[PDB]
């Protein structure tokens, strides 16, 4: 199932860029190029608009440690902390709450994650030439900073170490200690696909028992950790370029521009494609995945899509 939940209050003029839940999953807070908003995911009155909670422009990523009631902002590639308190009803405009805390001036993305020891917030500066990566634990204090001679697609914590996705592929990187290495190994012959490509985005990496499923803009397949590939029979070849994946078992969800395509786990066969406009994954969770999309004139679209058997 797929469920509209706002369709009247974000437009042309100001479309949602991104968005994280709070409160369980009970509010929506949505990041714009002119503000920051609030609103209940099940509200009793259906007459009820977002609310303006926070100025801030250019907002492209947001998220929370919700450990630490903070929520992480990114707006015009400055990354900063608000308490969550910033949130609530009960604040005015000028309250001490709404006022942010810089953590790094300049930054392309960011990933909080668990990653040991303490538990962690990462901030990437990137071009086509490096990406330098900084690393804080909990009010925010520096740790640990890297260097990569590669343009960067995306970042993830796999206990002890991180893996950065980069024009040549996954290298992993350790947090103590070292320095790093590639993730795939050169001698596994049936990995010669990913190798004649060059160049790669590599996306996203999810853990399935004791194999990791590896997803890049080109293709989706399984490796056992050691990267050596496991069912090496199984390939998806994307029909687009996406930048995006979900995991709903048993169906792989990957986002790009102009669609949604749905396949299968077990099988790897072609479920669904569902076409539109501008589609932007925003969040997944246990509960559901929530995206955005242009439908005419000009209204964008907020919308969850659930799986249940």
């Amino acid at each position: 199932n797929k469920t509209v939940l706002c369709s009247n209050f974000f437009t042309s003029a100001n479309r949602v860029n991104c968005l994280v839940p709070v409160d369980g999953g009970r509010k929506l807070v949505y990041g714009t190029d002119s503000g920051i908003f609030i609103s209940e995911r099940w509200p009793k009155d259906k007459s009820a608009k977002p609310r303006r909670v926070l100025d801030a422009s250019q907002v492209t990523q947001i998220d929370t440690l919700e450990e630490y009631q903070l929520l992480l902002v990114l707006a015009n590639k400055t990354l900063s902390s608000y308490p969550m308190e910033a949130l609530e009803l009960a604040e005015g405009q000028n309250s001490v709450a709404k006022r942010p805390k810089k953590i790094q001036g300049h930054a392309n993305f960011f990933k909080a994650g668990i990653g040991l020891g303490r538990h962690l917030v990462c901030s990437v500066k990137t071009s086509a030439l490096s990406s330098t990566i900084k690393v804080y634990e909990p009010t925010l204090k520096p740790f640990k900073e890297y260097y990569i001679p590669a343009e960067s697609s995306s970042i993830h914590f796999l206990r002890s170490t991180l893996c950065v996705g980069c024009a040549r592929g996954f290298e992993v990187v350790s947090l103590e200690t070292t320095e790093t290495q590639s993730l795939l190994d050169q001698a596994d012959t049936s990995l010669d696909f990913v190798a004649r490509k060059e160049n790669v985005k590599p996306i996203h990496i999810e853990r399935m028992n004791g194999e990791f499923l590896l997803n890049y803009s080109d293709f989706s397949f399984f490796v056992n950790r050691n990267g050596w590939r496991a069912r090496p029979d199984w390939k998806i070849s994307w029909e687009g370029n996406p930048n995006a994946f979900a995991l709903s078992y048993p169906y792989i969800l990957a986002f790009e521009p102009n669609f949604i395509e749905i396949r299968h786990i077990e099988t790897s066969e072609l479920i669904h494609i569902m076409t539109g406009k501008n589609i932007r994954m925003l969040h997944s969770s246990t509960r559901e995945i929530l995206y955005a999309y242009e439908d005419e004139g000009g209204e964008d679209v907020v919308a969850s899509l659930d799986f249940w058997n």
